[PDB]
């Protein structure tokens, strides 16, 4: 809300891993990452076994937004989080992904502000690479995006 894009209408198009069993039920879901609540978080599958890295989570923002900065809200508090490096990708057509920034992940209780490549994107992908040293254990509260809302809707020319 405000400069941060309202994740109210955001949905997950594809996810590589999510723990809907180890975290009970209603928690550890990939959509919780974009649900926008500090008490909910996404967790990689651990109960019964993890999935093959890397982990790619693709979110549809349902609108074209000029990406400027991505925010990652980790847990930290009572969490290990063996996440070393995180990679952010964005796309205008869902087909052509462009890495808006690759940075290291700092496990903390406060949000991580990632200033990235300024580019238009309707879709955004969170990539957890197997290259950065990342283990198959990941727990992130939420992901947010700061940008400018772009419109493809010209009401006086589209009705």
């Amino acid at each position: 809300m405000g400069t941060t894009i309202s994740k109210s209408g955001w949905e997950v198009l594809s996810f590589t891993t999510q723990e809907a069993s180890g975290e009970g039920a209603g928690n550890g879901l990939a959509k919780c990452l974009i649900d926008g609540d500090t008490e909910t978080f996404w967790h990689a599958k651990w109960q019964g076994g993890s999935d093959p890295l890397p982990y790619d989570i693709v979110i549809d923002m349902k609108q074209n937004i000029q990406i400027a900065q991505v925010e990652l809200l980790p847990r930290g508090r009572g969490s290990n989080n063996p996440i070393k490096v995180v990679e952010f990708a964005a796309s205008e057509d869902n087909v052509n992904w462009t890495p808006i920034g690759r940075f290291g992940f700092t496990n903390q209780d406060a949000a991580l502000e990632y200033y990235v490549k300024s580019i238009k994107a309707r879709y955004i992908r969170l990539t957890i690479p197997d290259d950065g040293g990342n283990s198959t254990v990941a727990a992130i509260r939420e992901l947010d995006v700061k940008g400018t809302i772009i419109n493809l809707e010209h009401h006086h020319h589209h009705h």
